[PDB]
């Protein structure tokens, strides 16, 4: 009953809280080495180089929690002009969010605290509404915003991108790519009374070399066209399996033949659409429908865990590094300290350093906790 995207907003609130108090930590630790380096009555208890890398660390830890709030999972859709890339998004999002059919641009779909329908373009803040300016308009991205409370997906900061047809424009395939570099999961919406083309395989081959380990789903859409005929169907689908096991396992070599069954699906969004807008019968629809609704799950299961690694792995790593360095500086300071009655001057830069020791110890352990938490494994 719970949407595997919970993983993601949970890991989110974790790291941000982490880097919130990480900033606070390095903030406080920065002034210690500052006031104490400046102290005219001290020889060399805290070098200026100690201050400089502390000035450095929080300078940029401010940045991290910032981009750690701008945060998002992204799945991108590709296929012939209308294999129903139109409709699949439209299906997962329980509404007609965006037209079936068309012209050439990327169409991303986010999740707003605002309550009404939305749309913004490249290169500034103007805001014109939804299907208002859809017919309107070296790549081109215009990004559709629908409201928070319409979809569990857009709540749990998933966003969906529709591409123009891989059918109708080459220009090479790489403003193609600097739109997709964000993405965690790439979906191939195939069109099933037809056959898996080469002008669609062109793309993922690049992406395979573009980006390492890309996680790729094949949605053989419009599975109604072959219905009413029980294993006229299964005949069609296994050779369809043949083209897709073909692709994922052996040319792309995405990932082996077993787990490739969890990547190839035979559904039609148009059915899943209607049954999801009916919330105020062709033979084997509830089969097709639940076929969609375990594509749902393993997608969410996949694009969930995946995205947390690919964009926290080394914010997390760098943090322990940053933490690692400040221990040594807190060492350095407590150390030159002990080397009058400004006896208890450094017996007042004694323990502050020990506090700042344990200040770090504080945050080591939590980062370790975050890693068994969301980064399997250890």
């Amino acid at each position: 009953p719970v949407s595997p995207l919970k993983h993601f907003v949970l890991a989110k609130k974790a790291i941000t809280a982490i880097f919130d108090q990480l900033l606070e930590f390095v903030t406080e630790g920065s002034h210690f080495v500052e006031a104490t380096y400046k102290n005219p009555e001290l020889d060399r208890i805290a070098t200026e180089d100690d201050l400089v890398e502390m000035q450095g660390y929080k300078d940029k830890l401010s940045i991290i929690g910032e981009v750690l709030s701008r945060r998002h999972m992204k799945v991108a859709f590709f296929g012939r002009t209308s294999s129903g890339k139109s409709s699949v998004i439209n299906a997962m999002l329980w509404d007609k969010v965006l037209p079936s059919g068309i012209t050439n641009c990327f169409l991303s779909v986010e999740g707003t605290d605002g309550d009404k329908a939305y749309l913004m373009t490249e290169g500034s803040d103007e805001k014109k509404s939804v299907k208002t300016v859809n017919q309107l308009a070296a790549g081109c991205l215009v990004r559709v915003f629908w409201p928070k409370a319409k979809c569990a997906l857009l709540r749990d900061d998933l966003v969906l991108v529709d591409s123009p047809g891989t059918d109708v424009t080459t220009e090479l395939d790489s403003w193609i790519d600097k739109f997709c570099l964000d993405a965690d999961v790439f979906v191939l919406v195939a069109n099933s009374e037809s056959t898996l083309m080469n002008t669609e395989k062109h793309f993922f081959h690049k992406v395979n070399e573009r980006l390492s380990k890309p996680n790729i789903f094949i949605l053989n859409n419009r599975w109604d066209a072959s219905a009413s005929e029980p294993e006229y169907m299964e005949d069609v689908r296994r050779q369809h399996m043949e083209r897709c096991l073909h692709f994922l396992v052996e040319e792309l070599k995405v990932v082996n033949a077993l787990e490739a069954q969890n990547r190839i699906f035979f559904v039609s969004a148009k059915e899943v659409l209607s049954a999801r807008k009916q919330k105020a019968l062709a033979e084997g629809f509830h089969a097709r429908l639940q076929e969609f609704q375990n594509f749902e799950q393993i997608f969410e299961e996949c694009i969930s865990q995946s995205a947390v690694k690919t964009k926290f792995e080394q914010h997390t790593i760098r943090a322990k590094q940053i933490l690692a360095t400040v221990k040594n500086i807190m060492d350095s300071v407590n150390l030159a300290a002990e080397d009058p009655k400004e006896i208890d001057q450094l017996e007042k830069i004694q323990n502050n350093s020990k506090l700042l020791r344990n200040k770090a110890v504080q945050l080591e352990n939590e980062l370790e906790n975050f890693t068994k938490q969301f980064l399997p494994s250890s």
